[PDB]
């Protein structure tokens, strides 16, 4: 007996094209995403070139339109020098995305007047997600209150972040916050199997406390979402690994064995990967769109997953509870039992239908 | 014709007693005090053994009483163990010290949650400083705007910072900030000639354009005070710098010269080095105590000054314009150019004071 679930949304994925296409591209990404049970993607803007303008979100909009098998939208990039340059072209993105901290990333901000400045002329009815570690995470929520508006903080990996989170939620404070699978489901115990360079992440893995704390704060996490981040064995292991690990094909099996536990429950999940992102990013539905997937199959994941061209997980030998069994996209059938049956260029850019306008005041 | 000002006084210095008594002493940074017209300070806990309990405050409280040849308060140091334990001894300290960077300092947090702690703990009445550099001064914003209280930031350097806290001024945040004299003298500029020992220093020195912002935000400046840091020129010139400059001897010649030139005015000058640190740290006045300046003096500052035992300056060279001729504190002649006339001891404890204790709503 299958269960049926609506269309899954992975709001934090990186998915290399234009520039980075031995890691990954539109087409192996997005295929990643459906075997994953994810309908629809929000792509970072850290590429080659990076998505810092109105040209380049240009050719990364026709690029994910030829190459994508599932929808998305593509975010912008703060830089130093495009802060007020956004405006014309701000309402067709995800969001935009500041790097606040050192990454795999034209993107760094020298001074937090670039991140004011941010906040102050990107549109305010739209959505700012932010790369914020540690005292990083106070500092930005600062900036937004000075600015009197949201913000969202990804990839919330620490004790330490949870709990600020926490607090100012308790203070009312319009922040809302994302937690990837790496940090419920790995730790610095995990560091001696991986090795230096696989274990090269960003946020850092957490200590075991970190992740306790995480899943005691459970109802502080509004979404989860993967930070897909593929490089290859190669540049994982070589003399100066970039941080990230793959994770669309990992997210939901490890996710739907916590539920089998009784570690959340099926609704928990569903918020966090369903209605939360719709509604924090104003993503639109996908009609006839839903995702089957079989809660009994025992399985352990193996070195590397079918469709990411990282060809390699950090998740290697954990045992897991839950498959995907089929994808329906649109009314057309996207994925069973490991293969992908549409086509690159299936995918659709969901800034463009009338309903995935991020709805505004006249201006 | 003598200028006679009031008592200055200076928030931030750093005696070394206990435990780097090679560096200074009450009694020789006392006397640097008196030779740069304060008569008045605020010793900083950063000492060996740290002021970060009630035995250790006990001990530094008798070696100032002993020591001090003007009047002085001590802070108490917050560290990852102390919060919630210093309550019955908080009312006798100048205030809390918060060390969020790394420094010459049992005294870096490691957690936003260890600052909330304090803050939540710390008596809502007493004065709470930071050492908070960059994004640490919004992320201590942040915490302070959750525990709904002031903070005081020390040492602002950088037009970053300055302009941080003017946005938080005009949105009403209750912040106040001290500028060093080195981050108004000194930039990039001077690091050729005093090299990359004695050019350490916590905040670094900044640009010509950091400079020039602090000169020009002069108004969000509340007060100066010194950071006087002393270590010796063995220690500066060594193979492990240690960060810091001593200042309490050219601090007030310096900004003498600046008034002198019209950069700013005798009333800018003693809102910073009385009136605001009077009323932030809630100073008791001193009683029949002056200082008499000359502004008309010539002088070129030599390579150490007479009294510190730092023995060396980094505004060696410089050309000013104004000197203390005489400093009369509490009734006695306590300096008379170039001589210190009263002796090791005549400083007092001025939180023991009835007219310097912070007040309070009975508890
Ligand atoms: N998380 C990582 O370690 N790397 C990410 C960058 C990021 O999400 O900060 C990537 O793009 O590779
Ligand atoms: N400013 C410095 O460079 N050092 C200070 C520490 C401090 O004020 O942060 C010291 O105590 O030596
Ligand atoms: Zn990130
Ligand atoms: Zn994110
Ligand atoms: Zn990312
Ligand atoms: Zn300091
Ligand atoms: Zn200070
Ligand atoms: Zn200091």
């Amino acid at each position: 007996k299958l269960v049926r679930l609506p269309g899954l949304i992975d709001v934090h994925v990186h998915l290399r094209e234009p520039g980075g296409t031995h890691k990954e591209d539109f087409a192996s990404g997005t295929a990643a995403a459906l075997a994953g049970g994810i309908t629809m993607v929000c792509a970072m803007p850290n590429t080659r070139p990076p998505i810092i303008d109105a040209p380049a979100l240009a050719l990364a909009q026709k690029l994910a339109e030829a190459g994508a098998r599932c929808d998305f939208a593509l975010f912008l990039g703060a830089s130093s020098e495009n802060a007020g340059t956004l405006g014309t072209v701000a309402g067709s993105a995800a969001g935009l995305k500041l790097y606040l901290n050192e990454t795999f990333s034209e993107l760094r901000l020298d001074s937090v007047v670039q991140w004011m400045e941010h906040f102050e002329t990107w549109p305010s009815h739209l959505p700012i997600v932010a790369h914020a570690e540690q005292q990083t995470v106070a500092a930005v929520l600062m900036v937004a209150q000075l600015t009197q508006r949201s913000v969202h903080i990804c990839h919330v990996a620490r004790k330490e972040e949870i709990l600020l989170i926490k607090a100012a939620k308790a203070r009312g404070l319009p922040v809302t916050c994302e937690v990837a699978p790496h940090h419920l489901f790995l730790s610095h115990d995990d560091l001696e199997r991986l090795g230096p360079g696989k274990g090269e992440v960003r946020p850092e893995l957490g200590s075991r406390q970190d992740v306790e704390a995480l899943w005691e704060n459970m109802a502080v996490i509004d979404c989860f979402a993967s930070d897909h981040a593929p490089h290859t064995l190669e540049e994982k292991c070589g003399s100066r690994p970039p941080p990230g690990f793959p994770g669309l094909e990992t997210m939901l099996p490890l996710l739907l064995t916590a539920v089998s536990e009784g570690r959340l429950s099926l609704d928990d999940l569903l918020q966090r990967l369903h209605h939360n992102p719709r509604r924090i990013f104003h993503l639109p539905p996908q009609e006839d769109t839903y995702v089957e997937v079989d809660l009994e199959h025992e399985w352990t994941i193996p070195s590397h997953m079918p469709f990411s061209k990282a060809h390699w997980t950090p998740f290697e030998g954990q045992k897991v509870k839950g498959t995907v069994r089929r994808v329906v996209l649109r009314g057309e059938v996207a994925y069973i039992d490991g293969q992908v049956l549409v086509p690159p260029g299936y995918g659709q850019d969901v800034r463009k239908w009338p309903q995935g306008a991020v709805p505004q005041l006249p201006p």
